[PDB]
């Protein structure tokens, strides 16, 4: 099938924030594991795992409507220094996902693609999670402190790589 | 501990390698899965989480030796148009890796760090499998003739991604 | 015991009948699976296996009759560059048996060594089947034609070594 | 086999390494167990029979060299008074072994002792992964403070020896 | 891939003396059996078998490396006459093994192939324990006297090939 | 049988204070379980069940002794309002039955009652073992802090009566 | 809880003993391994492990005590050359304990500290059950004759390191 021009322009745009959510998200979880952080590093790596499978969903997509998946390109990382920031890199790239999927959702109908719309409809609600738990962890950060919200990403020993 | 500073800029040159190759290989197995070679969309598709899991043992490396992994890096990719062209684009990327490894493994040595050496002789030999893998499929289509071998990546009735 | 010393020159010949098959279809096997014929490589390689017990059993007897097993001797191989080069390469070392084994087995009968005549009866019939499986490779060949039967011996997908 | 002089002296040196890392990891588990770090005096318990481990691999080697395994010989122990300085003892020896071994198995690969080298490999990457566990509890120390890393290695109850 | 010229020949002088090996012990185990050995003859057989594997592990590479594995020369057997002599017979060619091997393993990474130098490496280790074993029994045989070495090697009661 | 006067009078003051026991470990667990320190409440409850087996089994020896066990007294308990209270509580009547069994073993033995000495010397490591625990848990609290410590006796989320 | 000053100068010394049996024992079964007594070998390395496991018990107790376990000393290590030579030179060992623990433990019940008089009790009964096990050994041999004694602790067939 022949998919829409701006449809596939962006489902193209999407699939470059997944490729940019793989990375950053894995690397967070490697740097968790390697601070200590072990728990939360497995929480953060499967994270990952979404968006992986996210960005394989959007390249079928791409694919059965004629489109070329864009595997070349990404967005910058935001790696961060700590905890907090590596909570903050992540929500960062999840509002974008929703700037873009709000409209992206609705020109999709109009566009008369319901099957883009609902596979775009489909991550964002998955997004919307993420956005959620991550909130939550700032919000749990300042309720907790610092210290003590890291004591809880630590298995009982603490543990290493 | 402190890396020394070479054997990080090689261990981050390959991660660069291995972050290509997943793209590549993974982009190769859907567009074989959307032509209709769903028995070589497997295999390639299996080549590319061996390359993720390269990624991942140089990036666990990297941050043992306090050094920075680069996600942020990719070559460019070589998307072949043809059963052919796929098998020579990821053939030129495993060949690159064994330029660069070669002498990689002997610089690792020489700057005494022989268990980052190790770890690239273990991704060495996975890439010479690779090689060998690529290069009898190129064989075997000189032989069979592209239509006849193409047969052979279908399944029974010929499927779909 | 002592055994007839016309009975284990033949035993002592067709040893190095077999152990010359042993390299051969070990050779033409690997050989196979290298070019990606890697189904057709395991029936070559059992073939080469057959052999091995031949060499074995007749070991045991030239031993039982006080003989010295002579392992030192190989006659030449043919390697072969093509299936079908390789499918008379071992043809032509399975009829080399049948001149040897045929009036052998009337030899060891005449010098009332029933034991070792029933031994050697033994591997003719088993030859006798090799020889069979070949002829029919061949012929099929011509049947099919050269790539089509290839065709049969890879898998789905064609594999390697 | 006559083992090369060298080659024995640095599989020695080693040795008394390892039966050092012994005595310091078994004393600094019971001692976490005798002040209620049970949850930790395991994961330090572990670490000690890793040395048990090595001390074993490296007496083979010297004997089928037919070298003199020194038993007889300890380093001065550093038995820490703290979590903190604990860590750092265990640290300061691994660090000691980086330095012995990172020029010993480029000499054993001069020597042409690849299989010495190999084994001295194999116990180097084992040493840098406790390094690396070493060095990620002071920084989880330091990132938690004494008190909360401290209640990590307790249990719930906190219990005893 | 075209492997170095001067690892192909190594890698085939490798390959005459694994096949060497074959035929040695597995004719000298078929020989303790004969003679009422047979609990020896079971370990000498296996020695055997592992031979077998080597053979098998260099054909592979030298294929991989596009070689032309050398399947028609021997080296000169040693057939012993009595157990003593089988041990020195074999003992014998693991020692040239090991002269051929260690500055091999050197040569193949001078060369910058280190998958290679890796497989000789796995075969070095290998034979250096089946030298400590030939060595170990050689050496039993001078403390305990022939006898009664010779009746740790019969079953109870004793059998026969 | 008659049990010595004098052995009958230790092991009756010897249950007098195992009476006593029973009833402030068991106290202090209850009341350990009614401010949420639900885990630390289950370790207290079990010591109180240790006292109540050193109780019977005091008993059955006054009793094969045709003595009178005194089931009337109790000495004062210490009921502790806070933690650290009543651990050092529970440790002041572990060590009141350290000063009494330690010349009363060697009284039972000079005595020539072996058996009785062989009860109460079991009694006296089991105890030696409680003041070991209870010692080590007011030293962790000193460590830790109050609040810290106590925050490892509740469970997740803290339960109650 | 403070020990007793004599009674923990007993305890390091015996521990100090431990310590020395556990490299002894250790290095005897190694030594035994490596000369084809594979049978023995493994008696003498359990030998080894309860030795261990006394010098943990011995720590436990030292620790229970508030004393310093001493790790540093080990007494002179008898290494010997021959079979009868290390029955001998372990046997010399475990008199040395037997003459220290012997009035070692009539001083910890004069002490009054009844726990330890125990424990040591436990490990001269299993020390006295060693020294049985030696001195049979010893009577043995001249029983059968060192070649025939040797011959009891080899396999069938002979084995190695
Ligand atoms: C092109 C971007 C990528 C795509 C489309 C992709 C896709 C996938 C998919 C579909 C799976 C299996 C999912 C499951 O069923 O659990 C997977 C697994 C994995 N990926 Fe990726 N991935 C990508 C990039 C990466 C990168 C950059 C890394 C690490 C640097 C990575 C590391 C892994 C690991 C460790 C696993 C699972 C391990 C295994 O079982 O083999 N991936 N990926
Ligand atoms: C050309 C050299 C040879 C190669 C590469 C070779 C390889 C093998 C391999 C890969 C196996 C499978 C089992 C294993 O290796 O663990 C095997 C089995 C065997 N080989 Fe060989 N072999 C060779 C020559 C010989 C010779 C000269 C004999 C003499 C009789 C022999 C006797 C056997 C026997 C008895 C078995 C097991 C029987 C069976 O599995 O059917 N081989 N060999
Ligand atoms: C002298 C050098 C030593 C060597 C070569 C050695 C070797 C070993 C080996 C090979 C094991 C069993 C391996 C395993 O289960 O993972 C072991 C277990 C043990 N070792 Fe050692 N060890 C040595 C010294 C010590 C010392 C000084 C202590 C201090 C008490 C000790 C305490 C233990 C304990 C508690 C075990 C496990 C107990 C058991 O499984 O029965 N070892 N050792
Ligand atoms: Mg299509
Ligand atoms: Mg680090
Ligand atoms: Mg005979
Ligand atoms: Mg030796
Ligand atoms: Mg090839
Ligand atoms: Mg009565
Ligand atoms: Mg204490
Ligand atoms: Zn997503
Ligand atoms: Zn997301
Ligand atoms: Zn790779
Ligand atoms: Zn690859
Ligand atoms: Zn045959
Ligand atoms: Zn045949
Ligand atoms: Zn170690
Ligand atoms: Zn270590
Ligand atoms: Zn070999
Ligand atoms: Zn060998
Ligand atoms: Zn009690
Ligand atoms: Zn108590
Ligand atoms: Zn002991
Ligand atoms: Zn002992």
């Amino acid at each position: 099938m022949q998919g829409d021009p701006d449809v596939l322009k962006l489902l193209n745009e999407q699939l470059t924030s997944e490729l940019t959510a793989i990375n950053q998200y894995f690397l967070h979880s490697k740097m968790q594991d390697n601070w200590g952080f072990t728990e939360l590093a497995e929480h953060t790596r499967a994270e990952s795992f979404e968006e992986m499978r996210h960005a394989e969903t959007i390249t079928d997509r791409i694919l059965l409507l004629d489109g070329l998946p864009n595997y070349q390109r990404l967005f910058s990382l935001r790696v961060g220094q700590t905890l907090r920031e590596q909570f903050e890199a992540d929500l960062a790239i999840e509002y974008e996902v929703l700037e873009r999927l709000k409209p992206g959702i609705v020109l999709c109908r109009e566009k008369q693609d319901a099957t883009s719309a609902r596979l775009l409809e489909q991550i964002l609600a998955d997004e919307e999670t993420h956005i959620d738990y991550l909130e939550t962890q700032l919000q749990l950060m300042d309720k907790l402190g610092d210290a003590l919200y890291a004591a809880q990403c630590v298995s009982r020993p603490p543990g290493s790589a």
